[PDB]
């Protein structure tokens, strides 16, 4: 059981480079539109307080250099949607996948295709944290990299990359250009809200460990949902809802371990520690696998 | 630091399925050849101790069903090379990337594109253990999935998947069909050697820590390579080779910390423990990031 990203080929065929003046970042080319972070139009003396509508009206189509591989794409129009710029180009992308734009929920996972200069560099899994940051791996020039899920050849784009916080975690928008969390696309040091642990994911991961032949952390005890949530909240874990319990049903039925029995296992791990032992190779409780991630991989 | 796979598109375009009878494995289509594990020709009562040479003489080109999706590729020749079957087909793959077949060493990492019935399902990074197993994620139907690295658009294929050991780790071949480690392609419970920690990668991790300002473990000692290797083996760490010293060269230059000085730092950590301190936030030393991976992410 490992962190597993979706195959990235359908998305790689959509990554382009977008240059405005001195600024170069990545864009996403779908049909005849290139989506990219709007601050491609900012110079260094603009990043602190950019009045984006006022900056954009001053730009012409020919101010935008869009490159797909070695081929330049001519911008024939542009519009802004929140923090995303939509460049209309004179060529539709012939490898546009079936796709959707979705806004994901905290606790859900996606694959990130990290890109530099329009060229894909790496792919890895991320969870949307409860405080709406992600713990990614992004360097200078990574803006415009996207996150996505795939379901039967349909690519659901859910993230475009914009920012690395002082703490080293990452912030970005959906493909409508609305940030996840309270972040703003200006060159300022921004703090996130206090993060918490994704309880339903930790439980899914404990089930994954049992499916894979590890049972050492189980115990003979049970707990009520509310008593578990009282302890969970004390340890900065998100509350577990009945919807979460239902969602864990399939994993519960596969292993024969009731959800509240697994909650009693996690309660013991929170109160007693792991005592130097490991689960699925980790010395820490892992919260970035969803129940679906476990089912998709183990089955 | 994240375990980061290579973008998989160039390899996705090369995955096909190969069927003999009711047995379907994944295959790799490059130019006009498809490569796949040879036991696609096996029946269930042939798997304990297959006579592959005998089994292959009873096969003709027309017994092999090669499909890209639902599109059949006609087989015009077949041959066996070690544990892989090479099927010549009448169509050169137009999406064949620039490629090489390489045989990797323990400690080297690569991306695995897990595939089922020729259809790619997920991608993740793996490290070849010193006992020549990988800690993969493979189910029934995964054989023929490949592992690879990508350097300047050239795909270096290094792994093809064959087997899950009773311990749950995985074993396979290079693309010439030679197994990594002492394993054989038979339906049989096989044990790997006792595994060890990948010293060269731990050193890379320590260099990554220094690069990021976490350097409490640096000391004013040095060691010879031989003295280090004798200590390392007593803690179940791999001995360093000359090649390991050389691949740590760029990180040593970047930090100004000689390789043997970092070895003396690691030796101290082995003999004395971390004493509750951490390195890069972790109480455990990471051994699945190569010097290349560290440079990639730093
Ligand atoms: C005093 O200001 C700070 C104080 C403390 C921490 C801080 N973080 C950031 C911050 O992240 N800024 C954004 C840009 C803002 C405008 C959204 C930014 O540089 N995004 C990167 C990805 C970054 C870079 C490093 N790895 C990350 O993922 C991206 O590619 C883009 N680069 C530029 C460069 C110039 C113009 C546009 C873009 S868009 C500022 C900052
Ligand atoms: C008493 O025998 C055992 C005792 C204790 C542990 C054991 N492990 C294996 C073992 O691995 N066998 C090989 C096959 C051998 C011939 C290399 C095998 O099933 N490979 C799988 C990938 C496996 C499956 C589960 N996840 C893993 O990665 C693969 O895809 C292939 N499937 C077939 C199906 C039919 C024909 C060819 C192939 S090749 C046997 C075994």
């Amino acid at each position: 059981f490992r962190k597993m990203a979706f195959p990235s080929g359908k998305v790689e065929s959509c990554m382009v480079q977008v240059t405005c003046g001195t600024t170069t970042l990545n864009g996403l080319w779908l049909d005849d539109v290139v989506y990219c972070p709007r601050h491609v139009i900012c110079t260094s003396e603009d990043m602190l307080n950019p009045n984006y509508e006022d900056l954009l009206i001053r730009k012409s189509n020919h101010n935008f250099l869009v490159q797909a591989g070695n081929v330049q794409l001519r911008v024939i129009g542009h519009s802004m949607q929140n923090c995303v710029l939509k460049l209309k180009v004179d060529t539709a992308n012939p490898k546009t996948p079936k796709y959707k734009f979705v806004r994901i929920q905290p606790g859900q996972t996606f694959s990130v295709l990290a890109c530099y200069n329009g060229s894909p560099s790496g792919v890895y899994q991320c969870a949307m944290r409860p405080n709406f940051t992600i713990k990614g791996s992004f360097l200078n020039g990574s803006c415009g990299s996207v996150g996505f899920n795939i379901d039967y050849d349909c690519v659901s784009f859910c993230y475009m990359h914009h920012m690395e916080l002082p703490t080293g975690v990452h912030a970005g928008t959906d493909l409508e250009g609305n940030f996840y969390g309270p972040f703003v696309d200006r060159q300022t040091a921004q703090a996130a809200g206090t993060d918490t642990t994704i309880t339903v994911n930790v439980l899914a991961w404990l089930y994954a460990a049992v499916i894979n032949g590890d049972r050492w952390f189980l115990n003979r005890f049970t707990t009520t949902l509310n008593d578990f949530n009282l302890v969970a909240m004390k340890y900065n874990y998100e509350p577990l809802t009945q919807d979460h319990v239902d969602i864990l049903g399939p994993l519960s039925a596969q292993t024969g371990i009731a959800v509240l029995d697994m909650c009693a296992s996690l309660k013991e791990l929170l109160q007693n520690g792991m005592n130097g032992r490991t689960i699925l190779g980790s010395a820490l409780l892992e919260d970035e696998f969803t129940p679906f991630d476990v089912v998709r991989q183990c089955s």
